């Protein structure tokens, strides 16, 4: 029942980049998988937390749009392994290779992330950093959210004006990750990041945080449906209380996307 695994069972390949507290590469291990490590060397109680804390989560997670957690290592490295997906997140494919989705591939996307996190919300977990960067996009049509790592029981431009001014103890909730989804699904229907026009990060974080910014809402493509659009808005509010939750995000979307295709 256990999910640890043996030194040497999992094979280390390419380098292809980064995740919270460590470093992702493809590897073997009864198939292709991605396994991400906290180390080199003898790791910190900083991170020793941090790598319970992820596993603890994913393996309270079993569902089609949570990218499938697989095993774990501490014996050679701290290690985490999961399910591997050819063809890379939907940042990659927006912002970098501009990938252009047709508008019901797009509104698939968005129901797909919404399912996911339903899910994780179902199950009280606050993913904390939901993001087109965290987006895998499985063999070119299924959406696997991952990276668990400030999950709980900088990327700013997803952050919640309230996140963004730390005030309290918590800021995080159900309708930050909520917030963080409003921005995907204005990449979705826009295909930028927004306050693109802004070369200033820090002027980003102020005014998004005091309120005076918010993303340009217009710049989203003339077929896009005007209920996406409203619920876009619903999402972004600038008041947490003011946002839906993702089940009735979720019956939105579906909504939506059945009176679509004609
Ligand atoms: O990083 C990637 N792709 C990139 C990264 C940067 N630039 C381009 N492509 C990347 O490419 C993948 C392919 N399949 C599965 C996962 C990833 C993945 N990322 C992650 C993120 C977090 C993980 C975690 O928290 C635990 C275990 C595995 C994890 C894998």
């Amino acid at each position: 029942d256990d999910w640890e695994i043996p030194d040497g069972q999992i094979t280390v390949g390419q380098r292809i980049g980064s995740g919270s507290f460590g470093t992702v590469y493809k590897g073997k291990w009864h198939g292709d998988v991605a396994v991400k490590m906290l180390n080199v060397t003898a790791p910190t109680p900083q991170q020793l937390q941090a790598f319970k804390n992820e596993v603890g989560v994913l393996r309270k997670t079993r569902h089609v749009n949570i990218l499938l957690f697989m095993g774990y290592s501490t014996k050679p490295q701290l290690a985490i392994v999961t399910q591997w997906c050819e063809g890379s997140s939907l940042y990659h494919h927006l912002h970098i290779i501009e990938t252009k989705f047709e508008m019901i591939k797009l509104i698939d996307i968005a129901r797909q992330t919404a399912q996911g996190m339903d899910y994780l919300h179902a199950k009280s977990i606050i993913h904390r950093d939901l993001k087109s960067n965290n987006i895998f996009l499985h063999e070119d049509l299924t959406v696997k959210i991952g990276d668990f790592g400030l999950a709980t029981v900088g990327s700013i431009l997803w952050m919640a004006p309230e996140v963004i001014r730390m005030q309290d103890k918590n800021p995080y909730s159900f309708q930050s990750d909520v917030y963080a989804f409003g921005i995907v699904l204005y990449e979705l229907m826009t295909g930028q990041l927004p306050y693109s026009n802004i070369n200033n990060r820090d002027q980003i974080i102020f005014m998004v945080g005091r309120g005076y910014l918010s993303p340009d809402l217009s710049k989203v493509r003339s077929n896009c449906p005007k209920a996406m659009k409203r619920l876009m808005a619903e999402c972004l509010k600038k008041k947490r209380d003011e946002r839906p939750l993702f089940p009735q995000i979720l019956a939105s979307i579906e909504l939506l996307a059945r009176s679509l295709p004609k």
